[PDB]
């Protein structure tokens, strides 16, 4: 259930990406992931650093992106509390 969360953390940096470029990434598959919870704040939030593999015109490559999450994520807020805060190639 875990690999699940993370896997459409992963598909949502890669379609914020397309917008915010009018890119047309196309997921294929997370190859590394961690979860950081930052307690430094007023506000609780959770930090995603995802390594991720994507085709750019038929060629895979690896990406590396940052999604910023509000609260924890088993609390399930919302997707209007996540926020793509960085997405490039490695």
């Amino acid at each position: 259930e875990n690999s699940l969360e993370i896997e459409e953390l992963a598909r949502f940096a890669v379609d914020e990406h397309n917008k915010k470029e009018n890119a047309l990434l196309e997921f294929v598959r997370v190859v590394k992931a961690k979860e950081q919870i930052d307690l430094t704040q007023e506000w609780v939030f959770t930090m995603y650093y995802l390594t991720l593999e994507a085709k750019d015109g038929g060629k895979k490559k690896l990406y590396e992106a940052k999604v910023w999450v509000k609260g924890l994520t088993n609390w399930k807020l919302g997707m209007n509390f996540k926020e793509l805060q960085e997405f490039k190639p490695v």
